[PDB]
């Protein structure tokens, strides 16, 4: 039964339902693509490039399977860097990467062999006599995606987004507005970044409300290119009041080397959010926050590769309730928010909030989350506190083009699993689980971003 | 088949244990049901006075499917109100109201139709036929309710509960100490309070000891009655040890408008806990922990309806254990403590906090944890940490009295579906579940608090 | 229906095939809290109440929640009347490991399979005293297959038991692990006495750090040549940053003066000592297990009168996991072998994400409260779905007592091999690297980890 057609799924009632969403076309509200490649609709020349050489889990993985970095992110050719996946990829069986990886390889290969050293080089093989006839815009094409939405920061002028508006046939390919950069103070860089809004935008960004004005500039350049949303990552959402003269104060001691207060950077940081809200209110934006992400937690990963390199964890320790109370009371009614959280023992809180304020909606299984039994737990769980019905959506969050498929499969089969059990369990007649399940897969999320 | 006879159960051994216990007579230590209401015995003239009318989760979902206030706590009519809901109860699918409701009109009015656009009319019109031969005490009578308890305030005359001990045929309504009033020197009303307190009891209550006074005769007020408890809501359980002369400094300190310090709050409150507990001894009377509740989270809500309207939180960040642990080893074996938690992630404190004491117990899945899955997770989990069988037993926590049977039909078959899945697993012999589960249904509950 | 049969726990046929295949693979118990003298001595035990509750917490707490006084539990009553006692209430404990357990003992070991009750209790205790003689320690050991056992050691002792079995004890290797924690609790009352042990036995001026470290260290050689291979650590919170040792050395003379000394005196000690026993593991490249998040003796009564681990213990949800460990994970990052417990499930998350970050870090077999076929299942599923379930350092016994630990291993096994078999019926994994994983999870990997 490996990968086969009842692939997760537990019962009749699940088949039908899966059976009556697998081919609705897909909607990514979030996406770590680039429309640059998009555009120029060049092949992939490797299994190993498709696979694993932008895939941190991927990374991961094979670090924690003992294999060297020489053929993780080094210097070894792809063919090598394979060759050792695969070597060891039967001790991950049980994680998803296991299954997203030969889900890849069997819908859109069709090489339905399981990956090992036996297996190694044939799978090599057919893969590159196959790659060729393979571009982004036929698997757009394929996979059937409807529309994408990139991650893009403020200072980017979306040129290829513009390429791919004009070009690129059936797919739509938004941007999405991330100032992270813009608020984290307390990253080295910072002021070099500041510098360059203002430059890119024409304003005096030592100042901020000029830095203010370049933010809203950047948030118009964006809306000229329908982008829907923002999204934020914050560890602690801390929310609170704070006056423009205090705000105004901080912005200018961060441009001298001013060692911040801890005070300092949280009402910084408490301040550009209300004014992201803002913004986005302006604009009827989707904000997504994305919570509880502690990262470069590992300090020879940050020196060496940096930034979203394997190196991030969750933690438990987090206020969340009381840190977004403010946000929260003061866009309510005003602004659409999605809320994530990367430690599941998180959802009761985000799920509650949800139950509380109609603008609010609670997102997929995030991060680590995404499995099936993050799905499964996710799901359930949100169903009996919330309504299953408004989740915000399956977001595939990935970093490669073949996933997107795959990524919308499993979501789907077992969204699907989980409807199946509560309608043979009788909670749920099959009319509006069907209708449930077509909703929440295509119809829901496409109305709530688009 | 929807709400059939092997609706939520999974196994055969489940259902025999069903069988066992469906038709035992209901015992609710806890909910928030009126006594005057069931002395008057007046029907119900609507489907929505009797459904959503009193139930602030469907204020909440409508309002999280997009309907207007106009049709939820507002002017339009019963019948809008109602075919709103119908129209909207289709996205309701998977969260226990939509169970729950469904429920009601398939056993007590016996129409097996599903709610829909499609059904509102004739439903409306099949209830409205059915309600006159409809009361309270029928309705009591006819669910098997042999014991209730309701929500009082110390203030309380307790006059319909003499009137229904007097004249209510089969049912034994009880109230229920609840001194949160009292206790929260933080509200805007607490000198109001303590005043209405001294009148009533005859004290001078800007006094610590008259207030003190003035409780104690509550306290006994409530004892005469065959009142069995006392329901304590706390957000973060900080008992320490508090001075009277503090706890007295304070008390005067709060009847002139100061805004009294954090500590000074916290010592008040853990002073009040304490002397809760000593009344509780002195009668032996279960004490009731509700634990975790943020309130009055979403501003406008309550500047517009006020508390219990649709507002309220939970939040993983509390600490629970060490603000117990004064508490709980000062009255170790001299007094029964139920805990109830409102983030399901906080469980396994109690859990663990109450296999250490054996005057501990944990109570039901509490507000957003009372869903078929809810159980599941907290049964299945509470079963292998301490014993299923001290469970305090299923509360209701209904302000309407069609929901009792149904509530209590849905715990009733979860409980017995995880107790058969252990059967079938081969880890609990059948004759001890049979015993598990009519002990925990009825026998343990009943011995527990009565 | 059938109560601890052939498919106890199974739920699937892939789960049977699995189970069937690691059933007979050897013990290995990387922690344990036996006791090295017993084995060597070798002396049967007299009665079910001795093998079964005298020295077990768990079975004193569910006692204890189900009404019957302590006469009947560490009190003076006959062992026969405790035994009595606990079947009279054995059936409310439905549902709790221990009722399983202790069937499971019965049945495997006995092959008594009457079901516990007042109706079955002297004839089970009479059934279990003839067949007891015959019974022992190392034929125990040898009948359960049981190839390694690692016990947990004080530095102060001088292993010499250890060194008897290793001599005599034939087919089992059992393995003292260094467990310093006294020596880190200076909040401790006879934390004093012992640094002065300490000093004695190891022949160090110990009211001076440096001399304490000379005596950890010696005692850390001494477990050395007793083939020990890790050190064991309970941190309530682990709190581990940057301790200058002259600010350690300054707390630690202090200590010696009844100083009631402030928290963060405390604290810094702590974090110290940790970065020492990290140094000196690094050393002899032990494994460094570390069980966060038992809060004790939080019921007084019960300390005052039996004190420690004596049924008051608890898990508390409320702990800064992640920001503590970082200083020492970042510190012997590649350098040292590191197993993480977490006693509360919640936390499960932090340690599994920080597992997924560092591969000299792996996450240890669901721990206290949590070893249940609940808490595995929770705790195997959902680490699959974030590490590697291949990487489980792998099933622990945490006994007392000799009879759980093939009991203990085998709900182990049918466990790791139902959830497996899920999968495997849900199409996620292949059979072959399914048997693989479980043959792995269950023996070959565990032993090469700590062995």
């Amino acid at each position: 039964m490996f990968l086969g057609e009842d692939y997760l799924l537990t019962n009749r009632a699940a088949v039908r339902l899966f059976n009556e969403v697998k081919d609705l076309p897909i909607v990514d509200p979030h996406n770590h693509l680039d429309a640059k490649d998009i555009v120029e609709n060049k092949p992939w020349n490797d299994i190993w490039e498709v696979e694993g050489a932008t895939d941190h889990y991927v990374w991961e993985l094979m670090r924690r399977c003992g294999v060297s970095e020489e053929y993780i992110t080094g210097s070894r050719s792809n063919k090598e860097k394979w060759l050792a996946l695969a070597k060891v990829f039967p001790r991950f069986v049980g994680n998803p990467t296991y299954e997203w990886i030969h889900l890849d390889l069997w819908r859109r290969f069709n090489i339905k062999k399981v990956i090992s050293e036996e297996t190694a080089e044939e799978i090599w093989e057919e893969t590159k006599k196959k790659l060729p006839e393979m571009t982004p815009q036929k698997l757009l094409r394929d996979m059937k995606v409807e529309i994408l939405c990139t991650t893009d920061d403020p200072v980017s002028t979306l040129e290829h987004h513009r390429k791919a508006k004009e070009a690129v046939e059936g797919v739509t390919i938004l941007p999405t507005w991330r100032p992270d950069r813009a608020m984290n103070v307390d990253k080295e860089g910072w002021r070099e970044y500041v510098e360059k809004m203002g430059e890119r935008y024409g304003e005096d960004t030592s100042t901020l409300d000029g830095f203010l004005n370049a933010l809203w500039k950047s948030h118009e350049h964006f809306k000229e290119h329908g982008c829907v949303a923002s999204d934020h990552a914050l560890l602690e959402p801390s929310v609170y009041y704070v006056d423009e003269n205090r705000a105004r104060a901080v912005h200018e001691k961060a441009f001298s080397g001013e060692k911040l207060t801890q005070d300092e950077i949280n009402d910084y940081k408490a301040f550009m959010m209300v004014q992201f809200g803002k913004m986005n209110q302006e604009t009827n934006w989707v904000t997504q926050l994305h919570i509880g992400a502690l990262r470069d937690y590992r300090d020879s990963l940050f020196k060496t590769l940096g930034p979203d390199s394997g190196g991030d964890i969750s933690t438990n320790f987090l206020r969340i309730a009381e840190g977004l109370r403010y946000f929260l009371n003061e866009f309510d009614g005003k602004l659409k928010i999605v809320l994530y959280v990367l430690d599941p023992t998180h959802l009761p809180t985000i799920s509650t909030i949800a139950r509380a304020f109609p603008n609010v909606y609670v997102g997929a299984p995030w991060w680590f989350n995404d499995s099936p039994f993050g799905m499964e737990m996710h799901l359930k769980y949100l169903a009996s506190v919330d309504l299953l019905y408004n989740l915000a959506g399956m977001v595939t969050d990935s970093r490669k083009l073949l996933s997107f498929g795959s990524r919308t499969e499993m979501f789907r089969r077992v969204l699907s699993n989980v409807v199946g059990e509560m309608v043979e369990k009788g909670q749920i007649p099959i009319k509006e689980a069907r209708e449930l399940v077509k909703h929440v897969s295509y119809d829901g999320p496409k109305a709530l971003f688009f």
